[PDB]
């Protein structure tokens, strides 16, 4: 039953459809990301903001200190990473979702054009047999 | 509330939906004229192959027969030439569908780069504002 457009229309509309749910997934994981690498950079500040006791007697402290925050920086310089890899994923879903939406309208343009010629032979051949007979 | 490209792209659609209908009038309207424009060629024929009897007695037919034929085409004729107004009009009417319909999908372009604008918008202002402060 398909024609020559609405199969190839068909496929594309299901490409576009399916470029839109990738690049709503690339956008969620881009956030959580961003939210995620957030939340270390508060800890990070507080931890600090905090640190204002001893001398050799808080030296377990100075030592904790230092330990913590080299973890934590290895931790934030981690997600960071993460947030820079979703943060391409978004722009490439993106770039795709629109050149596919592009592809659609132009398969939406013929079959425009094949509703025209349609209508349009239907009213020719309609009175051609009755036109000429007159 | 509306926007720019929405408020256009609303009185676009609004227009492609108008010229359509106006295109089905004009075809249900070009496709009664040239039923009507039928029955009365049928009838004439029909009229035809039937006027197969006396001489001056059956003067009064050849009579009937002259002011009848002269009556039904003049109707014929004046029924191909709505045909023909119709006609005109279907044209148009599709002609005008048609480009509207080119509007619309411009306008639904612009949308589409708006939608990628905003997503890129937010993917940068959301992460800037952790970016760096790393
Ligand atoms: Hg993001
Ligand atoms: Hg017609």
């Amino acid at each position: 039953q398909h024609g020559a457009l609405e199969t190839l229309k068909d496929l594309a509309e299901k490409e576009v459809d399916d470029a839109a749910r990738l690049l709503g997934e690339m956008r969620r994981g881009c956030q959580q990301a961003e939210e995620q690498l957030k939340m270390l950079i508060d800890y990070q500040n507080e931890y600090r903001s905090n640190l204002n006791m001893g001398n050799g007697i808080a030296s377990n402290r100075w030592i904790n200190y230092q330990q913590f925050i080299q973890t934590l920086e290895k931790a934030i310089e981690q997600h960071r990473l993460q947030l820079t890899q979703w943060t391409q994923k978004v722009d490439l879903a993106l770039k795709s979702w629109r050149e596919k939406k592009q592809r659609l309208q132009a398969w939406q343009t013929l079959q425009d054009r094949q509703t025209a010629a349609a209508l349009l032979a239907e009213n020719r051949m309609d009175q051609k047999k009755m036109d000429e007979f007159a």
